[PDB]
């Protein structure tokens, strides 16, 4: 698709086997993902968005349909307040910026 | 253009008189800048994102120009930690996220 931005991009995600809510956001470098279950092993990172620095849980190699594109790849778990899809995803899925 | 996003979509912009760079952002409501001078009223507001809140000052009917095309809206002026050109400006200039 074309999505203008007049209202949020919002699409709508598969983790897990459950649907949620997903903002496509390309000032983030990172996903972000709302506190769910997910497996393996996750590792520490800090993320600096506009309020400050928070550590979020790093699992890599998750499977994610975005928009019913698939993706495999890094998801950052903790407080945000809406998912946010980020540049490591949007890339997997073809997305770009045109104007 | 097309921009890809491999990596952060940095583009110069012109505001007040003043060159900088700033991030294409589609997951931002409000186009948020460095602290700088701008004329005319201004009122408070809070911004929220990753990491919490910020307090912004917003003044309205401001001049950016976008990789050379130019946009009017709202600007809101405060201690973000990177330039954020939002969703208020990205459509004046026929900005849209495609996969
Ligand atoms: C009302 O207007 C606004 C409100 C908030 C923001 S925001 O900068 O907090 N943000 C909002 C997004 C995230 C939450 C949401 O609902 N929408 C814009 C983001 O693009 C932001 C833009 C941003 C803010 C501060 C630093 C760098 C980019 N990036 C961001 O938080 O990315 C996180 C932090 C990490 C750094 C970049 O990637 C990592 C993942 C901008 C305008
Ligand atoms: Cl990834
Ligand atoms: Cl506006
Ligand atoms: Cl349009
Ligand atoms: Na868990
Ligand atoms: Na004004």
């Amino acid at each position: 698709p074309q999505i203008t931005l007049w209202k949020r991009p919002l699409v709508t995600i598969k983790i897990g086997g459950q649907l949620k809510e997903a903002l496509l956001d390309t000032g983030a470098d990172d996903t972000v993902i709302e506190e769910m279950s997910l497996p393996g092993r996750w590792k520490p990172k800090m993320i600096g968005g506009i309020g400050g620095f928070i550590k979020v849980r790093q699992y890599d190699q998750i499977i994610i349909e975005i928009a019913g594109h698939k993706a495999i790849g890094t998801v950052v778990v903790g407080p945000t307040p809406v998912n946010i899809i980020g540049r490591n995803l949007l890339t997997q899925i073809g997305a770009t910026l045109n104007f």
